[PDB]
């Protein structure tokens, strides 16, 4: 369950299709927890493809209900991305997901 929460401007339209490469300033945060992740700090966007399954489920939706300029508020549910497992020393299992989604793109 994807759960979006705009932050508004932007221009509403430009959504993302397959085929299509598009950079996301990602920064990752736990819920009742710190950071875990940043592309701000590393000052490389992150530049990914739709479809492949690169990225986790959570992310995969909520990416492609957003538009060119917007500002998202992700909520990943632990089923999608790693609640049986959770990311070795990283991500506990059982764990619920924070992202601040901003998508300066391309295509």
């Amino acid at each position: 369950g994807v759960e979006i929460e705009t932050i508004s401007p932007g221009d509403g339209r430009t959504f993302p299709k397959k085929g299509q490469t598009c950079v996301v300033h990602y920064t990752g945060m736990l819920q009742n927890g710190k950071k875990f992740d940043s592309s701000r700090d590393r000052n490389k966007p992150f530049k990914f493809r739709i479809g492949k399954q690169e990225v986790i489920k959570g992310f995969e939706e909520g990416a492609a209900q957003m538009s060119l300029g917007q500002r998202a508020k992700l909520t990943c549910t632990p089923d999608v991305a790693y609640g049986a497992t959770g990311h070795p020393g990283v991500i506990p299992p059982n764990a619920t997901l924070i992202f601040d989604v901003e998508l300066l793109n391309l295509e």
